[PDB]
């Protein structure tokens, strides 16, 4: 339970923010400061009782701030779970209410505690690749599985997008579970388990673009038109 550098609530949202009764957010940032290489950002409608899910490539050429353009996956690194969070909002405008950071070991622990999780695996590409990247310690099957840590783990570090492996993962341990560090409480996170256990809809979003390699350095330069269109829709989604 870290707090942000920032105040009680996203400076980003203009009324007072209710934790109970509000849409919310919550970036999830996944890590080997080093830099992040799971980036999802999730934006919860209460009222509608619906999740709209974001990765953020790694490689987005974005403002951060206090270091100028450069790749997303660098604010973790030069400034922690606090630069993560501003170069977001910065980004897409809209507030981020809550920060989750894990490693690959919580990861592991958690699928493996939750007596692993359920993908349906439909690549030879991708169980060829995963052989390779770990040596043929993790051989994946086409069809549905569930998963052990090691497996998934895998499965959502292999480079269908990383992000949305990682996307697909994590909501499949949402999944398992209705059978680490972060800025809330865990009596908080508790009482959204609820709430984050029974929605009606489940939605990703994709953030299109180009690559922009300049100078032997490689970004992705973001699709201005999709990303207007993605900030207006989740800022329609939390009611701001
Ligand atoms: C699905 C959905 C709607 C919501 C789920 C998220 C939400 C809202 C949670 C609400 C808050 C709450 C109660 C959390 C309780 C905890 C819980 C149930 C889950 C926590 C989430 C969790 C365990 C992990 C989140 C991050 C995710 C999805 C995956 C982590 C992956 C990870 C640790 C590392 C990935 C690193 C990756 C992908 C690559 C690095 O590999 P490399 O450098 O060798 O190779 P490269 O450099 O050449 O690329």
């Amino acid at each position: 339970h870290v707090s942000l550098a920032r105040g009680e609530q996203s400076v980003k949202r203009i009324k007072e923010f209710d934790p109970g009764k509000d849409s919310f957010s919550v970036l999830l940032l996944g890590i080997d400061q080093a830099r992040s290489d799971a980036n999802v950002l999730v934006t919860f409608n209460r009222k509608e009782k619906t999740a709209k899910m974001l990765s953020i490539p790694r490689d987005a050429y974005v403002n951060i701030p206090g270091h100028g353009y450069d790749k997303f996956t660098h604010a973790h690194a030069y400034g922690g779970v606090d630069l993560t969070v501003k170069t977001v909002e910065e980004m897409l405008d809209i507030p981020v209410d809550y920060v989750v950071e894990s490693n690959f070991t919580a990861f592991e622990d958690v699928v493996n505690e939750l007596n692993g999780v359920k993908v349906t695996v439909k690549s030879d590409k991708v169980i060829q690749q995963i052989k390779k990247d770990t040596k043929g310690k993790v051989v994946l099957q086409k069809g549905t599985h569930t998963l052990d840590g090691e497996e998934a783990l895998a499965y959502v570090r292999t480079r269908l997008l990383r992000g949305q492996r990682q996307m697909e993962v994590l909501s499949a341990i949402i999944d398992k579970s209705k059978s680490l560090k972060m800025n809330l409480s865990l009596k908080d996170a508790i009482g959204l388990f609820p709430f984050i256990t029974s929605l009606k809809s489940v939605e990703s979003i994709q953030l299109t673009g180009y690559d922009y390699e300049p100078a032997g350095v490689y970004y992705f330069k973001l699709n201005q038109q999709k990303l207007q269109e993605v900030k207006k829709e989740l800022q329609n989604d939390l009611g701001v």
